[PDB]
């Protein structure tokens, strides 16, 4: 409750009726860089902490992939109140992506369609730019806890896929809490191989030398999956990852079956926001009852409000990543919607949220 925040989410919500996407947001990148963006330090509540298999996330609520993808400013973004990050998504070998404009935001649908083609500066720079804060990590105070994943995913024209994750385990595998693959972009057999792959580099992190991460632990394996699947492609990945004995998914990635949405009927890519929200709180609730409660879960796909947090939990998401909500929101998105939860949690009479993991049966 600053008045930091508010002024920024005035400039803000003005640059979202004025300024491209993008260039707002390389914006507010930079200042971040530049650790101007206001903290938030005030203590969380112990009954609002979780965690996935062992990796400890002191609130619920983190940053989503493809937001800090080249990891230039991680500092400002978890010092607004995220217990984790997720950066890249990276290539091994990394690209300019599509021409632009590419990320349009509809300000009523609070709605983002992008064809962004992983733009990343690489594996190589990136990981140089986690690393100089795996050390600010260590000194600065505000960073001790906090959990900082990688996505990872394949170059546009790639020898061979698994190759291409390989090398990014490989470069910066030492220095992240977790891994996220992700097949996700705007068969099961090859997807299996791909997980096995991804953990067998892993496990060879650990056998050829360390942990420089939060953890110090070696990086749980999350796979990103995309909510236009049918029925049966689900089934089919489920056993799969019951079968990789997967540490865990990130349902959901940017859905492309949304065509309501007038100023995007002339645009091409992926939805990510209000209108992604609904598939994904469904796409939850179908890939926990085919794992059988088995395979934690990270919410992402429209998440704004302490009830559409809730709704996750509840669905089976013992964590929740932001991206839209603070596009449209704001930088007050963290404190806001932590406050929102835990005046929710209450209501609903639960002792803690773990308790309140997949409670839709
Ligand atoms: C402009 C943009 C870039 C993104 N880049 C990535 C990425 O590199 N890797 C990734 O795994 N997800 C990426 N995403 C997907 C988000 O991480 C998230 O799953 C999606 O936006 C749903 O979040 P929301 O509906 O809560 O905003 C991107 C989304 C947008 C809008
Ligand atoms: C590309 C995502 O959408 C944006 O461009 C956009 C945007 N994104 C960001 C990016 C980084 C941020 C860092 C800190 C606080 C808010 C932030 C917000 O804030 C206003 C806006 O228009
Ligand atoms: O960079 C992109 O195009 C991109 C990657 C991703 O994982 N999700 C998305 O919506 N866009």
């Amino acid at each position: 409750y600053n008045p930091e925040f508010f002024l920024y989410d005035i400039f803000l919500k003005f640059c979202l009726k004025y300024i491209d996407g993008e260039i707002c947001h390389d914006l507010f990148l930079l200042l971040g860089k530049y650790n101007i963006l206001p903290y938030d330090t005030s203590n969380d509540s112990i009954y609002a902490c979780t965690n996935i298999k062992h990796l400890d996330f002191i609130n619920p609520f983190g940053v989503a992939a493809g937001f800090d993808k080249n990891g230039v400013c991680i500092d400002s973004i978890l010092k607004l109140g995220f217990s984790f990050i997720e950066i890249g998504t990276i290539t091994p070998r990394g690209q300019t992506g599509n021409a632009k404009p590419r990320i349009f935001r509809d300000v009523e649908s609070r709605s983002i369609i992008n064809s962004c083609g992983f733009n990343n500066m690489g594996c190589d720079k990136v990981t140089e730019n986690l690393i100089l804060f795996r050390k600010r990590q260590e000194e600065d105070k505000l960073l001790s806890k906090h959990i900082v994943g990688v996505s990872i995913g394949k170059n546009k024209d790639t020898v061979n896929i698994v190759d291409d994750l390989k090398y990014c385990i490989n470069k910066i595998g030492r220095y992240a809490d977790y891994i996220a693959i992700n097949v996700s972009s705007p068969e099961a057999g090859k997807l299996k191989n791909i997980i096995l792959s991804v953990k067998e580099e892993i496990d060879n992190l650990e056998k050829n030398n360390l942990w420089f991460n939060t953890t110090k632990k070696k990086p749980l394996v999350f796979v990103k999956l995309a909510p236009d699947l049918n029925q049966e492609q689900k089934k089919e990945i489920a056993d799969v990852l019951l079968e990789t004995n997967i540490d865990g998914m990130i349902i959901s990635n940017t859905t492309t079956q949304i065509n309501d949405i007038k100023s995007f009927e002339n645009k091409k890519g992926g939805v990510s926001g209000a209108k992604l929200k609904d598939i994904s709180t469904k796409f939850i609730c179908e890939m926990y009852n085919y794992t059988n409660k088995q395979i934690p879960i990270i919410a992402s796909g429209g998440i704004f409000s302490g009830l559409d947090a809730l709704e996750k939990i509840e669905a089976g998401a013992s964590v929740c990543q932001l991206y839209s909500c603070l596009v449209f929101n704001g930088m007050k998105s963290a404190v806001q919607i932590k406050r929102e939860l835990n005046h929710l949690l209450y209501q609903r009479g639960y002792y803690n949220l773990k308790e309140a993991i997949g409670r839709k049966h």
